[PDB]
């Protein structure tokens, strides 16, 4: 029906008609109608553009005719339109407006077919397009260059530069460097403010090509000269300029930062060698120092990434450092004055200059901090005298009041804390003594809740970053702890939270010092701490009280003598054990207390207190656990009746009520306490003899018999740690666990991939450890349940959730490993008959699934082991498996010919020992197979590049560890 085209032009739904044909019926038309159509569209576009009024007030229709033309080139060009570019050039010299619109065409075309993607052009497919279509990237360049030499129109030149940028990566590099285009860009087009932005982007892009030495210097020289001349001198206050600039000028300053950093990262060594370009070198860095003062996240990160490169290089190569000494001096100041907030600092300034407890934990910020800390640490090693001097003289100006402000004391505190590990122990000692004296003196000077909160957070930050100093100076340690206790009485919850966090952080390093009796002291500080605990912690929220008891438990586990450690534990637990004996009394007399918010809250917080101490004490917590254990399990049973009663009485809807939520929190914390102890228990035979049976008895039937919405995923998690630590010697216990949680949980999660997301995760963690530690339990299952196990396994690795998929694959691998192990036994024959093919097809399906971007390597390994399971067995039915696989491949890839299927099948089964080679075979074929079709292929290479990055990070970390201060104390063990 399309035929009525050429006339309507030579229009809203008229161009829409061609669009439906080009996208759905184009490759059907003979070469006849295709030459005709492409010609009358290039024709009528040209007509519109030669008329000025149509050109001016109509760019909207010229736009979608360009989009139409692009859709044509995508299909026709180059193989069936070998002379499009000549027809482009030809028609361009005939009219200025045609030429400009032709530039827009070039741009849109590259946006559609060339720079659809760009960065990952480091590969064979784009390298194909580049040097095979070289002849007409040569033409596109030549057109752009000729237009730039004799072009007049601002909008034309802009359009030309926009397409240039789009094409720079395609053009034989010869043409960028032997032409005078680089001189042209870096002078005339930097001078003109209309062309400036795009020219800078172009030149940035040039610093990213595959590489002349003289020209790269030259264009940088020109560009810097033209900025100084036409835009702003190196001395300009860019922080101010930026703050007051419009959108265009801000964008320009960002582009300048990008240009300088990218050029200098690549070409710095060039400029360092010739001691004639030193000024230009320092000048470009001086510009970046100015840019680095701008208050804008992305501009700041852009500069910082570059400084990190520079100063890491100078530290490893110190003979270069003299060159940049003044630049590094300015940079210390910029960084010290513009520190990102460490994650340890829990109070913040909002919109209305209110000091609050941050809600949000931004980890975009955590990476910015990490990079800034490293820059400051490298700068500190480069000049530790300058660094210390800056920080101490800045602190003096906080103290004399001349530069006092929240912002200034914060950034400086954060910098001081961020360089812990950079100094010798001696230099650090003198440094930290002064800083702490000054920050304490600020806590006395600066009154009001706000002041107090700001300065408290800074002093807590600093002391928590210098445990090495505290460990060596018992007097400062005690004083610092007493001050933290004082902070725990402040009304600001952010300050309290940080006081408990800092207490914990220092105790992790200094615990020994709290347990021994110090000279000058009547008793170990842990004794004093415990006796005053009720006073010390009276203002804390329960969550902070739990941290405080956690820190005490870390100190108590330093006492290696049993009677004394047990008595410290008993003393620590006096308050929660008193509350526990009371509430156990009261609640068992009147079980409806369990529906009371306050009572539930009391119980939950007792259990949480025990979890917190157990987390720190591990195996040493047993006397306390054994003190509450039976009443705790009775409480669990009692709370479980309450919950079932509300469900029976109200509906399912009961689980949404606060009463039932409150009741389940008790069950969840009890399961956490027991999981936590069993995960660290040393006495495993006692765990089995005394703890396990009452635990399974209290928890398993209750889980099995509850309604789905009232089953706690925490039961699965507790059972995973039980099986993991003692599963090897509770075979009956593991069978009960399976019997109680297996079918009923599988029923909850086998309808979709999303409902009961924690049950899903904890279910496959539990199956993986059962399959591993007590595989015999899966044989005590009736065959109907084994069948369910096999389906559940496949179901798991069908998820896109990594935290389920990885376990499904592991369990499939452990199961096949097992079946491989038993050889020619009845069960293996059953497995082949009933389950082996399910695993083969389900594995191959997820492995080929383009939507399933996770897990390639392990899936390939499982397919390898399945294939090995048959072809490595001399008496198995091998040709049957080859026929099955030929059918499966034919079905997955219907477009392959029989010989292509043959060749894939044969390469697939040729070897099944070396995973690296197998993976490569599979990838080679799947990439070829999915090229024809356009399906995605990177998922195939993603596990590898994620593994190379992790290796890269582990190497960096190992180097960083040798440089004092790069890793913070908390990251050191310890």
């Amino acid at each position: 029906a399309w035929q009525k085209a050429d006339q309507i032009l030579q229009k809203f739904i008229a161009l829409s008609i061609l669009d439906k044909l080009i996208t759905r019926k184009w490759k059907l038309l003979p070469n006849d109608h295709r030459i005709g159509i492409r010609n009358f569209v290039v024709g009528m576009i040209i007509s519109m553009c030669q008329d000025d009024e149509v050109f001016k007030t109509q760019k909207n229709l010229i736009n979608k005719s360009d989009l139409t033309l692009v859709q044509i080139l995508k299909q026709e060009w180059p193989q069936n339109w070998p002379e499009f570019i000549p027809e482009l050039i030809g028609s361009s010299s005939s009219s200025v407006n045609v030429c400009e619109n032709n530039m827009i065409v070039l741009k849109l075309l590259s946006e559609e077919v060339f720079d659809f993607s760009a960065e990952q052009m480091t590969q064979a497919k784009a390298l194909h397009l580049k040097n095979s279509m070289s002849k007409e990237f040569e033409q596109i360049f030549k057109l752009c260059f000729q237009v730039l030499e004799q072009g007049s129109s601002s909008s034309l030149i802009v359009a030309t530069l926009e397409s240039l940028l789009r094409y720079l990566h395609w053009i034989p590099y010869r043409y960028i460097y032997e032409t005078n285009i680089l001189e042209l860009l870096s002078t005339k087009f930097m001078t003109s403010p209309d062309t400036r932005a795009i020219t800078l982007k172009c030149l940035t892009e040039v610093s990213n090509l595959k590489i002349i030495k003289r020209q790269t210097v030259l264009f940088f020289q020109n560009t810097l000269q033209q900025i100084a001349t036409s835009v702003m001198p190196v001395t300009a206050d860019l922080k101010a300029t930026y703050a007051n600039a419009n959108g265009n000028d801000q964008s320009f300053l960002q582009d300048l930062a990008m240009f300088l950093t990218t050029y200098l990262a690549r070409n710095r060594a060039l400029l360092e060698s010739d001691e004639s370009l030193r000024e230009l070198l320092l000048n470009a860095h001086q510009y970046l120092i100015q840019l680095s003062k701008i208050e804008e996240r992305e501009l700041f990160k852009t500069t910082l990434d570059y400084w990190h490169n520079l100063v890491a290089d100078l530290f490893y190569e110190p003979l270069k450092k003299h060159i940049y000494e003044e630049i590094c001096s300015q940079l210390r100041l910029v960084i010290i004055e513009n520190m990102v907030r460490p994650e340890e600092v829990l109070v913040v300034e909002n919109d209305e200059g209110e000091i609050v407890r941050e809600f949000v934990k931004e980890s975009d910020t955590i990476q910015l901090y990490k990079s800034e800390r490293e820059v400051l640490v490298y700068l500190t090693h480069l000049n530790v005298i300058d660094t210390e001097e800056i920080m101490i003289s800045k602190l003096a100006r906080q103290i004399d009041g001349s530069e006092w402000s929240w912002h200034n004391i914060n950034t400086l505190s954060w910098a001081i804390g961020s360089i812990s590990g950079t100094m010798s122990e001696d230099t650090e000692k003198r440094f930290v003594v002064t800083v702490i004296k000054d920050l304490l003196d600020l806590t006395v000077k600066k009154r009001g809740k706000d002041n107090k909160a700001v300065v408290a957070s800074d002093i807590m930050y600093v002391v928590g970053q210098y445990p090495r100093f505290l460990k060596a100076h018992w007097n400062f340690l005690r004083t610092v702890i007493l001050k933290l206790f004082e902070f725990m009485h402040e009304t600001h919850e952010g300050v309290q939270d940080m006081a408990c966090d800092t207490f914990i952080k220092i105790v992790q390093k200094c615990k020994y010092h709290f347990v021994i009796q110090q000279p000058r002291e009547s008793e170990p500080f842990i004794q004093t701490i415990i006796r005053d605990i009720q006073k010390t912690t009276a203002d804390l929220q329960p969550q902070q009280v739990h941290t405080f008891y956690k820190a005490c438990g870390i100190i108590i586990s330093e006492e290696r003598s049993v009677a004394e450690r047990n008595r410290l534990l008993s003393d620590l637990m006096q308050l929660p054990n008193m509350a526990w004996d009371t509430i156990v009394e009261q609640s068992t007399a009147n079980p409806t207390l369990l529906l009371d918010s306050e009572t539930v809250k009391i119980i939950a917080n007792i259990i949480k207190t025990n979890v917190a101490v157990c987390t720190s004490m591990g195996a040493d917590f047993y006397p306390q656990l054994g003190h509450i254990y039976y009443n705790m399990l009775q409480l669990y049973r009692a709370v479980s009746s309450m919950i079932s009663a509300q469900v029976a009485a109200e509906g399912l809807i009961a689980t949404k009520t606060p009463k039932v939520r409150g009741l389940r929190t008790i069950k969840k914390e009890i399961l956490k306490l027991v999981e936590t102890y069993i995960s660290k228990a040393r006495n495993l035979d006692d765990v089995v003899k005394v703890l396990v049976e009452p635990l399974l008895n209290a928890v398993l039937e209750d889980y099995m018999n509850n309604v789905p919405d009232a089953r706690d995923a925490e039961v699965l998690n507790c059972m995973t740690t039980v099986v993991e630590k003692v599963g090897h010697m509770i075979p009956q216990g593991v069978i009960l666990i399976l019997q109680s949680v297996f079918e009923c949980t599988l029923d909850m999660i086998n309808k979709d991939f999303t409902e009961y997301p924690e049950h899903r995760v904890e279910f496959y963690k539990l199956l993986k450890v059962i399959n591993e530690k007590s595989f015999a339990a899966f044989l005590e299952l009736p065959p109907a349940a084994f069948k369910l196990f096999v389906d559940a396994i496949c179901w798991a690795f069908k998820h896109n959730n990594r935290d389920v998929e990885v376990n499904g694959l592991q369990i499939a691998l452990d199961l096949v490993k097992n079946i491989e192990r038993m050889g020619n036994v009845p069960f293996a024959n059953e497995f082949h008959k009933n389950y082996f093919f399910i695993f083969v097809s389900e594995t191959f399906f997820v492995l080929t699934d383009s939507d399933h971007k996770s897990g390639f390597s392990k899936q390939a390994l499982l397919l390898m082991k399945l294939i090995s399971l048959v072809y490595d067995n001399k008496t198995s039915n091998q040709v049957y498996l080859s026929q099955y696989l030929a059918n499966m491949l034919s079905n997955a890839f219907p477009h392959l010919t029989s010989e292509q299927i043959a060749s894939f099948l044969s390469a697939l089964t040729k070897q099944y020992k070396d995973l690296v080679v197998f993976k490569g075979t599979l990838r080679d074929f799947l990439v070829q197979i999915k090229e024809v079709g356009g399906d995605p292929t990177d998922y195939l290479f993603a596990e590898d590049k994620e593994n190379a990055l992790m290796e890269q990070n582990r190497l960096e970390r190992e180097k960083a560890a040798k440089i004092g201060g790069l890793l913070k104390p908390s990251e050191l063990d310890d």
